[PDB]
RNA sequence: GCCCCGAGGGGAU
């Protein structure tokens, strides 16, 4: 049930890098979960940021095993010196305190309040898989599709195909303001960062409610390809 | 034939043109003398012009007479201003053209447009402003084959609308304010079709050229879309 | 762009 976004504050200079803090991770796995590297929908989602002198790295864990064999390693990194790319020290493993770090539970994620609306924030570059090319616009079924796929895949509930068709083929955009930014991994592709606003037109409070719920659950998942680098990391706003 | 214009006209005045003024100024000319025309108007306050343009030559030998007949005359655009001139060039905005030339080239994989007043799209009923690649494309090629003398072969259709991604976004959505819950894209978007054959990307670069005459997307005539290559 | 999976996804510093 548990879903697990814990931050870990970092001394050193630079930031950590995509490649890297994906190799460290998948380091820490190898041992106590193998199988993750090839499967193809991640219970798993990396992040970073922060100003230079202030940066920080993020691991979200959408499964509960994964919780339970990863979360006693991370945390006995505090004080130790890791490398994401570069070497950084792990000042703190934080689940509180930090606007990244966070924990809650998938039925939580349905508690509301419902809205016809859903304001998303793309915090690092987010693009999508399409045939084969890279596709930096997110459209409303590139987005929830990516979220509830996901949500499915690791929690205890699908929706109503209602539902589904309503948040996929309905979902619309409002408004949209910001700009692609180059994704430094990959070939001619970059990502969109910005804000995003949502809306379902002719909602049913069900329908709302779980708009709402994607939107909860993109703070853990990310949203569309390549989460494992630290791209699609998103929010929820008003 | 095949004369395609965007004339500008150049106006002394206050304010800004309004788009319901505008329309409702063309419409006129209309009576008088997909939609063979767009509308646009821009510019700083004090310094404003409105452009009409003209997507066949019926529509062009039947009103450029009159607009140039226009030249030093009070017109009413929502307020009111006199027209200082009419340009089909020597203003960015302005141009003349024929349809062949649209295909002239050169060829190229990629397509930079610029959204300089809001754009959006009819979508299940619902105003949509995202400039999606199928959209502002099959937007274009829809008035490119309604009033040109070509059309696309059906491959290269399907190339252009399912293909062609997005390389750069940049931009904002502002709202539409003649309209109700209606909001349009105002920025810069370059597109790029991956292995473009020839004929694809001089497909591409036509309706590039185009766009700087029929705009694209919704409600052309009071002035959303207006959009160019660059 | 390449491999794998199957609207889109995965890819062990």
């Amino acid at each position: 049930m548990v879903l697990a976004a814990l931050v870990l504050v970092l001394e050193g200079e630079g930031l950590p890098e995509p490649l890297g803090l994906r190799g460290f991770f998948y380091g820490l796995l190898r041992e106590v979960a193998p199988e993750v590297h090839d499967q193809g929908e991640n219970p798993f989602a990396l992040g970073f940021g922060g100003r230079e002198g202030a940066a920080w790295a993020r691991v979200s864990l959408l499964v509960e095993g994964l919780y339970a064999r990863l979360a006693p390693r991370l945390y006995a990194l505090e004080g130790e010196e890791v490398r994401l790319g570069p070497p950084f020290r792990v000042r703190a493993v934080l689940q509180e305190g930090h606007p990244w770090a966070g924990v809650s539970t998938y039925p939580r994620l349905f508690q509301g309040p419902p809205s016809r609306d859903l304001a998303l924030r793309f915090a690092s570059p987010t693009f999508f898989r399409r045939k084969g090319v890279h596709y930096p616009v997110p459209e409303p079924r590139l987005v929830l599709e990516s979220l509830l796929r996901r949500l499915e895949a690791f929690g205890p509930l699908k929706a109503p195909e209602g539902v589904r068709e309503a948040l996929l083929e309905r979902t619309t955009v409002r408004s949209l303001e910001g700009r692609t930014l180059p994704a430094r991994t990959e070939v001619d592709t970059a990502g969109f960062v910005g804000r995003v606003v949502y809306h379902l037109p002719r909602a049913t409070e069900e329908e709302a409610l779980w708009l709402s719920a994607l939107g909860r659950f993109a703070f853990y998942s990310g949203v569309g390809a390549k989460t494992s680098l630290g791209y699609g990391r998103a929010r929820a706003e008003s």
